[PDB]
DNA sequence: TTGCAGTGCCCACAGAGGCCAGCAGGGGGCGCTAGTGAGGTGGTTTTTATATGTTTTGTTATGTATTGTTTATTTTCCCTTTAATTTTAGGATATGAAAACAAGAAT
């Protein structure tokens, strides 16, 4: 098992992607064989993956969405994604 | 910019295996003692053995009694010669008993 320890332990039958964890195999499988049994309580949307889209539910319906400012350096403009702040800060 | 498909990372509870005290297995070496077992020494008696005294046994000498021996005085058997003692005539006695005589008595 030291061969399999901290490696791509679980192969996928349909495609050659591999993940270390089983949970990843169940989520990966649902994309190939569409089950999407997770459903926002306020809209029609049916989600494949777990509570990240339950976070969809939360935010799409909660007026307390509160987008984290995440202010940069001197210019100070706000962006919703970390990679954007790092790239624009490198030359700001 | 988002949904979708696929990846990264952080945690955490399991899982795992070395760490550790606890504890039980077989075996080595000592502390100490009850209880015989045997061996050696001392005492006792005892038993054999030895020596002394008394008595019993064996041997020797003297006296008495028994058997034998040639005398030796009976003694006893056998002669020839007397000394009573007996037997046989031969004469004499005696005492009896007739016989004769004499004396009474009778006829
Ligand atoms: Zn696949
Ligand atoms: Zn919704
Ligand atoms: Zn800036």
């Amino acid at each position: 098992q030291k061969s399999h320890k901290n490696e791509k332990r679980f192969k996928c039958d349909q495609c050659d992607y591999a993940c270390r964890q089983e949970r990843h195999m169940i989520m990966h499988k649902r994309t190939h064989t569409g089950e999407k049994p997770y459903a926002c309580s306020h809209c029609d949307k049916t989600f494949r993956q777990k509570q990240l889209l339950d976070m969809h539910f939360k935010r799409y319906h909660d007026p307390n969405f509160v987008p984290a400012a995440f202010v940069c350096s001197k210019c100070g403009k706000t962006f919703t994604r970390r990679n954007t702040m790092a790239r624009h800060a490198d030359n700001c």
